[PDB]
């Protein structure tokens, strides 16, 4: 019903250069109509809601916050989205193992809900301790799913969860296209977003995890931008000729 489906995350992505913030909300608030937003931010939906109060964000259509653990309609939170995400998830069990890892500081109580587990990694500390967690995590048997970003954050959410998961859900709620899709990232935890079959913007200040990954696993359907921030996102629009 719409040519576009713009996913995008905010922190270093749509956030971050007023100017191109600003200008990139200029050219699409001329098109409104042709397109469905939504922010697939870390942030929890409260907090997204505080940044775009900051930063002026302009309204979206929808909110995937915590890396998709949360889905928000026009109409309020998707209840199908949770019970899905529920479904032989074990909160409790994942938070004692990972607890459990000296390397391993819990983020505020803020950052965390049902659907996920969040720490920071010591900065002294070896990365490598990330796949032993990872391992450990997963033979298990629960379905779980581990997030690494900033070489700092890590995340423990459902198998399902994603921020790719959770908009392949959307893309398929409102009938649109990967090829009408376009996400945006620049960390870790947008990397669900590029494996995606959509068409896909890494912005020029990106996160060496998110570098790394593109160079393995990166196709052509994987825009790598020169534009930093917001910028890449109005770069990508015209790379993939979107909003024609
Ligand atoms: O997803 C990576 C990180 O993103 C941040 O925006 C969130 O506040 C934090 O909880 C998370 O660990
Ligand atoms: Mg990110």
């Amino acid at each position: 019903m719409r040519q576009l489906l713009l996913i995008s995350d905010l922190d270093n992505t749509w956030v971050g250069d007023q100017q191109a913030l600003e200008h990139l909300q200029e050219y699409l608030g001329d098109r409104r109509g042709n397109f469905y937003l939504a922010y697939a931010t870390g942030r929890s939906y409260h907090s997204a809601r505080e940044l775009q109060k900051q930063v002026g964000l302009m309204e979206p259509d929808y909110w995937l916050t915590a890396v998709g653990s949360e889905i928000y309609h026009p109409e309020g939170l998707d209840q199908h989205w949770a019970d899905y995400l529920s479904e032989h998830w074990q909160r409790d069990i994942l938070q004692a193992i990972a607890d459990g890892f000296e390397a391993l500081k819990p983020q505020s109580p803020l950052e965390q809900n049902p659907w996920k587990i969040s720490y920071h990694l010591d900065p002294q500390a070896c990365p490598t301790v990330i796949d032993q967690l990872t391992e450990m995590l997963k033979e298990t048997g629960i379905p779980v799913q581990v997030i690494f970003s900033s070489g700092k954050d890590v995340d423990l959410l459902p198998q399902r969860s994603n921020k790719g998961n959770a908009t392949q859900y959307l893309q398929q709620h409102l009938a649109m296209e990967p090829s009408q899709t376009l996400v945006c990232g620049d960390s870790g935890n947008d990397i669900g977003l590029f494996e995606t079959s959509a068409r896909g913007v890494i912005v020029r200040n990106a996160q060496p995890e998110l570098l790394h990954w593109y160079d393995q696993w990166g196709d052509s359907r994987h825009y790598r931008a020169q534009s930093s921030h917001a910028g890449a996102i109005l770069e990508a629009i015209a790379h993939f000729d979107f909003l024609s």
